[PDB]
């Protein structure tokens, strides 16, 4: 009687035990999904952190740069979750910025290789992963996708923002395919989490004013946020994507819901 | 093992068995919430119609724009689920506006007595009900009234139109009193519900012309939702307010989920 | 070879010579617009005041709430400029709310007395204002209304907050109403100015803490602003309105611009 | 007494005489404009196109895809105004998408390369722009682009939207820049504007239904706005973007002026 019991869930994005990934992949699984993962590049790693997973679940290789990898991905997840089942949700939690693209590095110094591959995997790939799945999707399904509101300028995320931005679009027509399958397409607008390379870059990673712009953005969510906002918990954003896996918003599509403590509804 | 299992859940603006309040009702019972229902005027009414819900369920008499109503209304839910015992949940399902607010009425010509009783009863009152309530209301839990985006002008719909974008506004700043209870605040914008008073007005009730432009509205509202919409199902917004009322969307607030069909999110 | 040469233009919202509405004037007037101002109530007071005006203008007493005033204003407005000519601008800048509505004083105990007299003259009179004056305007006229953004909650601004959210809606509204006389309709909203009143405020006249949030506010307002902002000066939004008012912007309706040196874009 | 008299301003994209930048162009020179145009590839083609405009200016060649001709633009655009004089405007009107990245062509098989190519010309740009030409840029200086509101998916715009959305978030970081220089930043969104381009899509050059689409959103867009919308005129875009250029908007920036007939604000 969990929330996603029976459903079958692709979920990408998972390298560390900080990545939001591995938290929705846990709250899924104590929900009663099964699922299937999708891991990049480093996949010894990757395994290795989700034996600490509650339940088993088979790991798949994708780099959504790579064109063989998606033309193959149905197949290769048909053959693990069995001929004749399809999947029930799909979780997009990638996302890559070159360091040229953030921090104190000039705006205007990044070049457009960099911005590009940055918007390639943070945003082109929406789409990517979705015209490869949807094909083996079931009616009622649901794709989900990790966003960070762009609607405003700040400091040291640059063109980071400008692909969120870019995402945001790319959801929109996604939803138009996916409705074609019964399918809805919605970003959950996290606030920020303090993952291992968050925390990386508040120790000056990329640079010190950077770092610095980040702990006052950190700080002032909390302050705006009504019910307040931990960065160090992101078990509320996975519960906010397993509510938009399971049956429970079936009106909802092209959409966004932010899992942030109500920040953005404040301005201070 | 319910969404909302063990959950007592306030529920207002039942009127008719097509009020969306009554299949909000209906669905969190189905899903394991203890209700109390407030009724408005036409109590004997009320009763008859609620005695189809699943489960019983008291009903107490509160006017809105009664201040005796609103300050004994805590008091008289206390009494309902007994003493020592708190809401978890509250739905706020009222909406008002008189004839000269709405439909063929020019704009212009709406008295400003009416338009401010339609402003009390469908915006202010969502505050009044959090005043009333909060008191008496668990930490982890929801309060959830019902919207029309307003973000755009549209036909007919006029000074209801402004008195949703007054309700908008008010629920941001119930969101910071809520907070301080550890209580959520949060909207359900829904699509077209074609309720008793919709097919009325489509038949003409507040002139021919309002009763073609919503009957416009409705076929290009399901034509752009990439899900599709039907007007005649109130279902999809009550699952979707029961998932705001649930714990599985503990880090949203102040804020408006849409159950529309996707519909906002696509210009045709 | 001024902006506004040969525009005869109504502004209302003079009472001291801090008020937004004095620097529109005077704006108005620099580059040759012929002016018909509205007074509220010390009519004595505001003609001392507007005496200071670079050229002369005659002054009308409008009070919004009352409707005799409002019947009789397109007739002395006509008086005042000639039989046969017509206004090419008006210019709403008039805004109320009791104390009990701002400050310190709870959200939650605000009358809604006291809330509705404060939406009447803050935004339902940009409807009353235009039904009486479009009759005596000429196509490709103007009417502009002054807006605080009110998109986010914040402290202190409380229920005036959600009388610009109305005011927003009316806007657009209005500007249907008023394209049928080839009128357009447009809010300018602003960032802080430090007017007489809200140096009473930040002096403590709503509430210790209430200054202390406006301080705070002010100075995160020019810190984001990526040119700054200066609330000890008007006349950045005074150009903004004659800009509106002028013949540049003619195909900008039902909107708001923003004159608040583009804070609202910035997240810090 | 002209609206830009004295100003410097260079105008990108003019291609044919139906190009939006052209009647920027034209409207500039009648207000007393000074201009500095540069054009794409078929610079003999735009050299007899621009001879129509009322006054002589010189055409320097800029396609924003060279990292040469960036990095010389500032120098050559010196050499034509005169050492010791910088311009006070810029205007960026330069948009692209491949054909299988709109019309017709399924959303799902536009090959990134070809996205990239489009967002590159049509956002990167603009920060592209910005870098080479704030150092030659006066204070008070505004530097404007095009746009076409992307808030919402729609068929057939397909790839084109994403990048506009991309353009969106990238003007609100060159607006933090260009704030350094005292220069402002704002994007012009216009209505549709039946260019030879477009009337060769709905004649069918993308595909039969793209045609048919856009024939539906042009008579759509009319019909919404409240002062109407002449797909055939763009003068009232030239004089919003010209207003934008002048002094009379001083505190708007990282910006969007919507010059559209209203029509984004009104739903039907
Ligand atoms: N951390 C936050 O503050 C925050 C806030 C809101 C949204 N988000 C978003 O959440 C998502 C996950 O981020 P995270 O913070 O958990 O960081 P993370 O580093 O743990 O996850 C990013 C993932 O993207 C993967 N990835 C990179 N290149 C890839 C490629 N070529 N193919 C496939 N996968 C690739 C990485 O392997 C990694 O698993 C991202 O979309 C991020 O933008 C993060
Ligand atoms: N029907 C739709 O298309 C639609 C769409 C979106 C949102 N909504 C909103 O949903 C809510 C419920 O509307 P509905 O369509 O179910 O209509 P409804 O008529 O069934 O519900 C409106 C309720 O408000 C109650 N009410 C009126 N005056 C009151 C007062 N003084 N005190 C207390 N209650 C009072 C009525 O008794 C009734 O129960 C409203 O907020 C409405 O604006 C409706
Ligand atoms: N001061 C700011 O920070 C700021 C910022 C953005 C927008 N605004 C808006 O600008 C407008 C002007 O405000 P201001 O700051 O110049 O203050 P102000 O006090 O100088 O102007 C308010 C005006 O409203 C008039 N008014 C009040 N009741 C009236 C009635 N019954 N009939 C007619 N007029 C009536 C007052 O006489 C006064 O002239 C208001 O809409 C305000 O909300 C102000
Ligand atoms: N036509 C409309 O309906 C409409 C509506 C809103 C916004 N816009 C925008 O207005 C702007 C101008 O479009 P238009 O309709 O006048 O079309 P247009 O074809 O006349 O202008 C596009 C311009 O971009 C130039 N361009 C393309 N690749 C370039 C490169 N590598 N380097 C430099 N310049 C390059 C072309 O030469 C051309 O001059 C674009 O940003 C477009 O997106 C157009
Ligand atoms: C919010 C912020 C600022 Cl202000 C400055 C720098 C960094 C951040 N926050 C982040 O980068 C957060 C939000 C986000 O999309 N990621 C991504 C995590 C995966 C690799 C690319 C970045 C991490
Ligand atoms: C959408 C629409 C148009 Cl366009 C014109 C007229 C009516 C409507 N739709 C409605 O009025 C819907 C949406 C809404 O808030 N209610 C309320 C139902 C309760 C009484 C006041 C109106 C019913
Ligand atoms: C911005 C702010 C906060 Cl945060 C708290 C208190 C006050 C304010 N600012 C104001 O009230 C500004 C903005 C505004 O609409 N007015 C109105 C001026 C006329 C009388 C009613 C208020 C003055
Ligand atoms: C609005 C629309 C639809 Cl719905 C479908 C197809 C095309 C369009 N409209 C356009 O493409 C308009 C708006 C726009 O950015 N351009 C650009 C003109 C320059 C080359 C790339 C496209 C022309």
């Amino acid at each position: 009687t969990g929330l996603l019991d029976g459903k079958r869930i692709l979920v990408s994005g998972i390298i560390t035990d900080s990545s939001i990934a591995f938290h929705i992949a846990r709250v899924a699984q104590e929900q009663g999904a099964q699922l299937v993962l999708t891991g990049f590049d480093r996949l010894r790693l990757i395994q290795r952190i989700t034996d600490r997973l509650p339940a088993k679940a088979p790991l798949l290789e994708l780099d959504v740069q790579n064109e063989e990898h998606l033309a193959s991905l149905a197949g290769r997840v048909t053959e693990a979750i069995g001929a004749g089942n399809k999947l029930d949700g799909v979780v997009h939690s990638i996302g890559f910025m070159p360091q040229t693209g953030m921090g104190i590095n000039p705006f205007f110094d990044a070049p457009y290789a960099d911005v590009s591959k940055g918007i390639h995997i943070s945003a082109y790939s929406y789409a990517s992963m979705a015209k490869a799945l949807l094909p083996i999707m079931n009616p009622g399904g649901s794709i989900v996708g990790m966003d960070f509101d762009p609607s405003r300028a700040m400091p040291a995320y640059n063109w980071m923002t400008v692909a969120k931005s870019a995402l945001e679009s790319v959801n929109r027509f996604v939803a138009r395919e996916a409705g074609k399958y019964g399918v809805r397409s919605n970003l959950v607008a996290a606030g920020p989490i303090r993952t291992l390379a968050m925390s990386a870059i508040v120790g000056g990673a990329l640079g010190e004013e950077a770092g610095a712009q980040i702990q006052l953005l950190e700080e002032g969510w909390d302050q705006r946020a009504p019910i307040g906002w931990n960065m160090k918990d992101a078990t509320p954003v996975a519960k906010t994507v397993c509510a938009l896996l399971s049956d429970w918003l079936p009106a909802t599509t092209g959409d966004i819901i932010y899992a942030d403590g109500g920040a953005h509804t404040q301005l201070l």
